[PDB]
């Protein structure tokens, strides 16, 4: 019942500072422009210990499946090959990606009827808000 309030289908409704976050991460111009236009669906499901997070958009479709605390190799939408670990910390899903001596963290939290996604790269934070679809 660990992630019950995350399960479902969520649609992006607002984004702030995502271009700057992507710049900090090293995403190139053309990918930033097309990625930043996207209005993804985030689909979260759980089956036993396995959590699946899908992102569906006109830009890319991605899917990760994982067990909390158990590292996995991930190819990100911007084609980084990263080692990821996702944990639950105080009811927040915390997703750390490591590559090339760098690290970024994506936090997903339930707040009122929204799912709020905060992406941090060094001093740059972006906040993305999703609503139930
Ligand atoms: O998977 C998520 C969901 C978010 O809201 C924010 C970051 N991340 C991770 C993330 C990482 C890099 C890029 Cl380029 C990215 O761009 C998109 C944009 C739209 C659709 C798919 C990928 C999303």
């Amino acid at each position: 019942h660990m992630c019950d309030a995350f399960v479902g289908t969520w649609k992006l409704v607002s984004s702030e500072n995502f271009d700057d976050y992507m710049k900090e991460v090293g995403v190139g111009f053309a990918t930033r422009k097309v990625a930043g236009m996207a209005k993804p669906n985030m689909i979260i499901s759980v089956n036993g210990d396995v959590i699946t997070i899908k992102s569906e958009s006109t830009f890319k479709n991605t899917e990760i499946s994982f067990i909390l605390g158990q590292e996995f190799d991930e190819v990100t939408a911007d084609d980084r090959k990263v080692k990821s670990t996702i944990t639950l910390d105080g009811g927040v899903l915390v997703h750390v990606q490591k590559w090339d001596g760098k690290s970024t963290t994506i936090k997903r939290k339930r707040e009122d009827d929204k799912l709020v996604v905060e992406c941090v790269m060094k001093g740059v934070t972006s906040t993305r808000v999703y609503e139930r679809a």
